[PDB]
């Protein structure tokens, strides 16, 4: 039989040190093609090894289609092919969109749902998985108003994470590296920062905050490991909760939830399943 493998690359939608992401076409359908730099080959290998272990299928996880390795004259070409989400990343979306109560809750609950699915061991099933680089650029917006989590290149089953989103135990190197729950608790910290990013863009009483990344007011762009350690570990700063949130019951509840993702003590932080339950009881 015929195995049609040609993908037409149509538009570059992302370029970085990782490599590039392209909108592509296969058999008349959009796909996303991540082309890896040689410097980030281990991210392709880790995502490929994970999907060869467990074929994750979840509405809030970016959908896997293929991993391809192709021999070139003097190099190896590595592609990861996934579902394509034309609305782009949550980071992108929040710059130029504000949210209402329903659309804010739907976004954050969908992220919590994807994260809880990664974290949970299922017997019969899937290993527990920690993401290790959760951030708004690694979350895509779907047309139905839910999101999905992307990029399992650092994931661990039971490159470093983006420094702006690193938990205090990563920055002060006290993380218990042989306890898998440690890695879940690092993801919860990052989730809380994403929850703060999104909540800022929810309108209440005619007020909204501008899009800003976590810690925009206390560290430079491309903050160093030391910059972050001083803020998060030494001074123990946390993102600001504006006064206007305390006039809105949804933002009041989201502020409480953020607080419980940001405890210095990793074992005090909420679990993804508890976050889901709390979000389902808001509004
Ligand atoms: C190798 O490379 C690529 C292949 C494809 C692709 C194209 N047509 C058909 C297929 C196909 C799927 C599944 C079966 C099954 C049928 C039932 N039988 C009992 C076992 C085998 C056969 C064929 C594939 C996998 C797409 C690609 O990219 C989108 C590929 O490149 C990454
Ligand atoms: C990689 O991705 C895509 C693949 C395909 C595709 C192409 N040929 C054949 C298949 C297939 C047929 C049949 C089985 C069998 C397996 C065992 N048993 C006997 C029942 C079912 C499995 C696989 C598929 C899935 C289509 C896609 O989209 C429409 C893909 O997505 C981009
Ligand atoms: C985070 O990581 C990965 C993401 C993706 C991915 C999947 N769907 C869609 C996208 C995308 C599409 C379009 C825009 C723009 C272009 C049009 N307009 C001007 C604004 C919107 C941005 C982004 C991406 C980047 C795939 C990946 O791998 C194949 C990723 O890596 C794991």
């Amino acid at each position: 039989r015929t195995v049609a493998r040609d993908i037409t690359l149509l538009e570059c939608v992302g370029k970085g040190r990782y490599g590039e992401v392209w909108r592509g076409s296969w058999q008349g359908e959009n796909v996303a093609v991540k082309i890896f730099s040689s410097r980030d080959e281990k991210s392709w290998f880790r995502e490929t090894e994970l999907y060869n272990t467990v074929m994750l299928r979840h509405e809030n996880i970016l959908g896997f289609i293929a991993s391809d390795m192709t021999s070139r004259h003097s190099s190896t070409q590595l592609w990861l092919i996934t579902h394509y989400h034309e609305m782009g990343s949550l980071y992108d979306y929040l710059q130029l969109t504000t949210l209402d109560t329903v659309s804010c809750l739907r976004i954050v609950l969908s992220i919590a749902s994807g994260l809880a699915h990664l974290h949970i061991e299922i017997f019969g099933g899937k290993p527990a998985i920690a993401h290790r680089d959760l951030k708004s650029k690694n979350i895509l917006v779907k047309k139905n108003g839910q999101c999905c989590i992307a990029d399992l290149g650092l994931a661990v089953m039971h490159r470093v994470g983006t420094k702006r989103y690193m938990a205090p135990e990563v920055l002060d190197e006290t993380i218990q590296v042989d306890c898998f729950d440690s890695y879940k608790r690092v993801d919860i910290w990052a989730f809380g920062l994403v929850l703060w990013e999104v909540a800022r863009r929810m309108v209440s009483n005619g007020i909204v905050e501008d899009y800003k990344p976590p810690f925009y007011d206390v560290v430079p762009n491309d903050p160093s490991f030391e910059d972050m350690r001083k803020v998060v570990c030494v001074d123990q700063q946390r993102p600001n909760i504006p006064n206007r949130w305390f006039s809105d019951p949804t933002l009041t509840s989201l502020a409480k939830l953020m607080k419980e993702c940001w405890y210095q003590n990793p074992s005090a932080r909420l679990t993804a399943l508890r976050i889901k339950k709390t979000l389902t009881k808001i509004d």
